[PDB]
């Protein structure tokens, strides 16, 4: 054993094995985990994702969505046949964060995946640090649960609605950097999601000029993206940041 | 607005996300596709489904040969070797043709350069820098050519200024193809490996010192990323690069 470890560690072709198969890395049978936001466009489609994909998935919102929240995850839960449920929490609420880890590891089971999807004078930057003190402690709960678990996890953390979700924005990033360089060695990786404009209905022809795709995204393009990256499918990728914007940075 | 951007596909019975991830019904092309990311990469696009051609040096044609093969054989699409010299445009205009022969079109590229006395430095690297951004154009050519989209995914690796140019290169030129394309359905992006292991247990964690992570990625590592940019899954993406470091970046 001098060579052959390194052989055994670090295989140059996995696809020659039968049992390798590259589908099966974007699969999440048999993970379980949260998405914020989950009454959301954003949210619901990745947890339907990831659902779909085969996890169990906590939707998580905020206690006034309750109803919508029940309804999403009893539709989920028939359509894909794996345990959606629905958690209210504020996570400006520290108490309510605490119960929030809680419920998780008690109507879960575990956390292997976060979705961690933020919504965005002087009262802004006020309340700039009170959501992002909401994102980071939500976080922390995740990757705590982690590690108390034994296991890995990957954290994904997106920021969606001009200065305000700029730092808003490089906060974040910031946050999940250090994130991915002090936990990547507990199996935690964590990267960012930045979407452009994306279609969430109405309650337009001047921006589009703008993106080279000359249209909108949808929240499923967002959700395919959260699938990439909470799966192993996304097993060396850490610290980074996918742009999901029809080219609007380009 | 109301039919063109739904907002819940998954309320479709008929409608999968996974399906995304599926390559069947396109076809495509590596290039230094003997090589560990290419052959990996092409193992990939094969096995979600892809018809695949293998493109590399004259001179590895027989690997080339042997891993068509192997990869027909494992995932059952057609997968076929193409040599070419591809800083030779006489040959490139030929691959061309070969791929519309023996594909049917091209639906996606995977341009895989290698890296790799001051003047020969330039040179040598402005040469492999150009086999590149003509592979990459006889793809998008096909596709215009043959009326539908696609996607390129550009990336470069050791086959370290030297390096370092070649990566700023060819994301210039994957952020002007992907700003110019999008009108046609054509998305390009790159990605960018960090350390990835292919052939002292010391000299191991000497530059693992720095990665987060503390181990090499592996071949597969980068075709799942190579996948999901080629694939549906990523739709609404372009003009961008994919990071797949195990945390270098931000040690
Ligand atoms: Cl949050």
């Amino acid at each position: 054993t001098v060579e052959q470890i390194f052989d055994e560690r670090y295989p140059l072709d996995k696809w020659k094995d039968s049992n390798y198969s590259i589908l099966d890395k974007f699969s999440m049978r048999g993970r379980k985990g949260f998405v914020t936001g989950a009454a959301g466009g954003l949210g619901r489609n990745a947890a339907a994702a990831l659902a779909q994909a085969g996890a169990d998935v906590a939707l998580v919102d905020l206690p006034s969505q309750e109803d919508k929240l029940t309804e999403l995850a009893k539709d989920m839960s028939e359509r894909f046949g794996t345990n959606v449920i629905a958690l209210t929490c504020d996570v400006t609420d520290t108490v309510q964060v605490a119960e929030l880890k809680t419920q998780l590891v008690e109507q879960l089971g575990t956390v292997d995946f976060a979705f961690l999807n933020a919504g965005v004078e002087e009262v802004w930057t006020r309340t700039i640090n009170i959501n992002l003190n909401g994102t980071y402690r939500t976080g922390r709960i995740a990757h705590e649960i982690m590690r108390e678990h034994g296991h890995g996890g990957s954290l994904i953390f997106t920021a969606s609605l001009v200065n305000a979700y700029g730092a808003t924005k490089a906060a974040i990033m910031e946050h999940s950097r250090y994130l991915a360089a002090a936990l990547a060695k507990d199996g935690i990786r964590s990267n960012t999601i930045s979407p452009g404009y994306v279609w969430s209905g109405i309650f337009h022809d001047a921006m589009l000029e703008v993106v080279p795709m000359h249209r909108f995204g949808t929240n499923d393009e967002i959700a395919s993206t959260v699938l990439f990256l909470a799966s192993d499918a996304s097993s060396y990728v850490t610290g980074t940041d996918i742009r999901v914007d029809g080219g609007y940075s380009v």
